[PDB]
């Protein structure tokens, strides 16, 4: 079809980069600036994958994924979290609340594309 993506980051450049890169790759992309706006969008549709920054406004990315995992329709949905941390020990919180995998910032298009590809 064209996998449906919800990307959440308060950074304008991050949203534009993700949106442009994924859309050029055949994805249907929807962006949000914070956890509140993201949750509201996720609640109203059915995204195939969610990409979310850990340092989101309104709530941490951890609380966001946790709230997302609380909705039955998103129990198995792959979630990819953006972080500046390369150290696994530093974000065990991610696996705990239900994150599927990570994407370390700063990344590039190929990193983004391959990483997404590998969690679907």
């Amino acid at each position: 079809t064209m996998a449906k993506v919800l990307a959440v980051d308060d950074s304008i450049s991050i949203r534009q980069m993700v949106s442009h890169t994924l859309q050029d790759a055949g994805y249907e992309v929807e962006t949000a600036a914070d956890g509140r706006e993201a949750l509201a969008k996720a609640q109203k549709a059915r995204f195939d994958v969610i990409i979310s920054d850990v340092n989101m406004p309104v709530m941490t990315g951890f609380e966001f994924v946790k709230a997302v995992r609380m909705q039955s329709q998103y129990k198995f949905t792959p979630i990819l979290m953006l972080t500046t941390e390369t150290s696994p020990e530093k974000k065990q919180e991610g696996k705990a609340v239900g994150a599927t995998g990570w994407l370390v910032k700063p990344f590039n298009p190929e990193t983004l594309l391959k990483t997404l590809q590998r969690v679907l």
